[PDB]
Order: structure tokens, then C-alpha cells, then sequence
DNA sequence: CATTAGA
DNA sequence: TCTAATG
């Protein structure tokens, strides 16, 4: 957690950049495995070949933790982080639908920088428009204060569509959170479930009244049940207009509401430790459901959810309010 | 780990 | 269809 820092910092700058620059799965996927014990190792790394001994570490990143060891630094990592090219894809990156893939092509295109992008907004999809579009407000964090705003109008129209809609703001937002980097709605309606075929309009609608009355800006992607888009907030009595805001809504079988609004509102962590809890207790969850496990190994037999209580009381823990779902 | 776009 | 990109 902190006597193996820079080692597993330096690890993962190194990871990050096969992956990105280069298109090297394996060494990318090998600083990983590496990072990832030497992390877990309870004492303080001393040289190569003691980290050697562990699993995944190699002659190769061996070396490389003695250099770094030896000295505060590590070559390859000095000539990486100045390397214009290298440079310039860890930049278009940052553009809400440019990958590595296309952050490759680009560069070597000779699109390096933001202006570049510009004079060519012609080589850009529709994604990659909004995305450079809104670039600066796309970075920003968004306020608690805005988030309540935004979620007072969203519960707003989608009711007035249908009341018997049901919606709910997931995310950090969900745990207290004073900010956050995007709004996510969990949708879902009594008419659709596991089984009945669908009903598209269901999601569409919404959509429609939210852009109706200007709350969606754009759309960076809408199918039959997820919806990507661009929201803001009217821009009061002038002199301060707000940012432009991801958000995302996705439609859900009523019938897994709940498993999915457990998961969504997280934490990453009490997820998993929720996860792992569920599991003593006879039990699996995933995004969708919860299986009563069965002792020939695994079983099956979604279990009837109406709360995020149902959840909790069927792996017999203690409800736990969002705020605290933390851990 | 899944859904949407794209070409 | 495969492949990319967000989540
Ligand atoms: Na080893
Ligand atoms: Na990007």
C-alpha cells in the first residue's frame, strides 16, 4: 500500500504505456500481473532478485527494479515521458471518444494538439465531435449543488411521462459524494422485465421529453436501452451559463432494479465485499441477480427482489444506507 | 463485460 | 462482420 509505491507506481507507468503506445497486450498485460503482487507483498522490496521470487516478476522487470532501486529513476521511463509521440497519444486520449486507436492514427496523421483536431474536424465521428466539442467542460467535476438540480428535473419529466416509471441517480452522487464526474440514471418500468419482450419506446420516450424541454444537448449514443448523452443546466437569468455534462440512462427490467441499483451505487469496494459476503452465506450476486448457491459446486434460481433491502436481508446483513457504502 | 457505432 | 470506445 506504500512500502511498495514507487516500484508498483513505476510498474504501472510502464503498463500503461505498452497498451496505449504500443499495441503490446502481453508486456502490458505483464507489468499488471506484476504490479499487482508486488503490491500485496507485506515488506519492503530491497532488490531484484527478491521481488524475483515472486510470481509473474521476471528477469525483465527485475532489472528494472533494481535501476530504479539503484537510482530514483528508471531510463525507459525518462525517455517515455518526454517522447513527443508518445506524448501527443496520452493527450487525444482525453477526447471522449478517441482511443488509443484512433489516438494512434491521428498522431500519425500529424494531428497532435486540440487545434490540430480542430482544422480537421472533418476526420472525427460524431462522438469525437461532441467529445472535442465539449472538452474542457467534459473535464470538470460536477457539483453536488448541480447534481441535486439535475436530478430534480430528470425525476421530474420522466414521471410526467409516466408515473409508473421508476428512476433512480446512481453513482457517488448516490453515496453522499460532493461531487462527481458524470449523472447516471437507472431506469426501469413494470411493463418490462426479463421476459416481455421489450418496449424500446420506454427508453425513447424519456429521452424525448428530456430533450423536449432542453435538458439533453446531444446524443453521443442511444440504442434500446442505453442512452449516452450531452445535458445542461439552464443557463438562468444571465451572466453564468452551466457546463455541459455527460449523463447516461439505461433502461432495466424491473424484475433486477434493484441488484443493479446495488451494484451501480457501489462503492467498487463494498461491492465486493458485498459480494464476497453473499457467498459464506449460500449466495451470488452480480448485476443482475442473486442465485442461492447450490453444493454440487454451483446452482441457479434468481431470487425475488422488490428493495435493496431484499438483498441484504437474503445474505442476512445489515442495511446499509448508501451514504455508508463506503467500504 | 456489455452495448452502440462504424465502415 | 470486426473493431473500437464508454461505461
Ligand atoms: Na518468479
Ligand atoms: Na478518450
Amino acid at each position: 500500500e506504500t512500502l511498495n509505491g514507487g516500484i508498483t507506481d513505476m510498474l504501472t507507468e510502464l503498463a500503461n504505456f505498452e497498451k496505449n503506445v504500443s499495441q503490446a497486450i502481453h508486456k502490458y498485460n505483464a507489468y499488471r500481473k506484476a504490479a499487482s503482487v508486488i503490491a500485496k507483498y507485506p515488506h519492503k522490496i530491497k532488490s531484484g532478485a527478491e521481488a524475483k521470487k515472486l510470481p509473474g516478476v521476471g528477469t525483465k522487470i527485475a532489472e528494472k527494479i533494481d535501476e530504479f532501486l539503484a537510482t530514483g529513476k528508471l531510463r525507459k521511463l525518462e525517455k517515455i515521458r518526454q517522447d513527443d509521440t508518445s506524448s501527443s497519444i496520452n493527450f487525444l486520449t482525453r477526447v471522449s471518444g478517441i482511443g488509443p486507436s484512433a489516438a494512434r492514427k491521428f498522431v500519425d496523421e500529424g494531428i497532435k494538439t486540440l487545434e490540430d483536431l480542430r482544422k480537421n474536424e472533418d476526420k472525427l465521428n460524431h462522438h469525437q465531435r461532441i467529445g472535442l466539442k465539449y472538452f474542457g467542460d467534459f473535464e470538470k467535476r460536477i457539483p453536488r449543488e448541480e447534481m441535486l438540480q439535475m436530478q430534480d428535473i430528470v425525476l421530474n419529466e420522466v414521471k410526467k411521462v409516466d408515473s409508473e416509471y421508476i428512476a433512480t441517480v446512481c453513482g457517488s452522487f448516490r453515496r453522499g459524494a460532493e461531487s462527481s464526474g458524470d449523472m447516471d440514471v437507472l431506469l426501469t418500468h413494470p411493463s418490462f422485465t426479463s421476459e416481455s419482450t421489450k418496449q424500446p419506446k420506454l427508453l425513447h420516450q424519456v429521452v424525448e421529453q428530456l430533450q423536449k424541454v432542453h435538458f439533453i444537448t446531444d446524443t453521443l449514443s442511444k440504442g434500446e436501452t442505453k442512452f449516452m448523452g450531452v445535458c445542461q443546466l439552464p443557463s438562468k437569468n444571465d451572466e453564468k451559463e452551466y457546463p455541459h455534462r455527460r449523463i447516461d440512462i439505461r433502461l432495466i427490467p424491473k424484475d433486477q432494479y434493484y441488484c443493479g441499483v446495488l451494484y451501480f451505487t457501489g462503492s467498487d469496494i463494498f461491492n465486493k465485499n458485498m459480494r464476497a459476503h453473499a457467498l459464506e452465506k449460500g449466495f451470488t450476486i452480480n448485476e443482475y441477480t442473486i442465485r442461492p448457491l447450490g453444493v454440487t459446486g454451483v446452482a441457479g434460481e434468481p431470487l425475488p427482489v422488490d428493495s435493496e433491502k431484499d438483498i441484504f436481508d437474503y445474505i442476512q446483513w445489515k442495511y446499509r444506507e448508501p451514504k455508508d457504502r463506503s467500504e
